[PDB]
């Protein structure tokens, strides 16, 4: 159980085995997330509000055949991230798998309008560079 402050912090359980509870507080926060193989070892976010914080999916998402090297420019990869990175309301999946899970606290709602629709989106972070990804379905 890793805990942020009211300010924007950096959150991560680590490249692990083991189910950590990250939550970010006030603030716009990222959440490092490890790739597992056991989709039950993942990590729990409790309270992602996607018009705040983001997702740092590096990890994920590098080990992706063709994934977007050093030379990449952020059309490349915000091509990339839209193909491989499926937003929905309360998922984030890559290749087909949950990336976390999201607990009761989450909003997935980042235009604060609508509730949540195709319209909205969250912050996705590759290589320290950030993307809006806007929910698919
Ligand atoms: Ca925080
Ligand atoms: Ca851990
Ligand atoms: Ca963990
Ligand atoms: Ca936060
Ligand atoms: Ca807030
Ligand atoms: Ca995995
Ligand atoms: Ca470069
Ligand atoms: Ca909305």
């Amino acid at each position: 159980t890793l805990i942020g402050g009211q300010g924007d912090d950096v959150l991560f359980g680590g490249d692990d085995s083991l189910v950590d509870t990250l939550t970010g507080l006030e603030g716009s926060d990222i959440f490092i997330l490890n790739d597992t193989t056991d989709v039950l070892n993942i990590d729990t976010i409790t309270d992602f509000n996607a018009a705040e914080d983001a997702l740092d999916l590096t990890d994920l998402l590098t080990g992706i055949a063709g994934s977007p090297g050093k030379d990449a420019d952020v059309d490349a990869v915000t091509q990339f991230l839209t193909e491989n990175v499926k937003v929905t309301d309360g998922h984030v999946k890559v290749g087909g798998e949950d990336v976390a899970n999201f607990g009761s606290d989450s909003n997935f709602d980042s235009n604060g309008v609508d509730g949540v629709t195709t319209a909205d989106s969250i912050k996705v972070i590759y290589n320290n560079e950030e993307y809006s990804i806007n929910i698919d379905g």
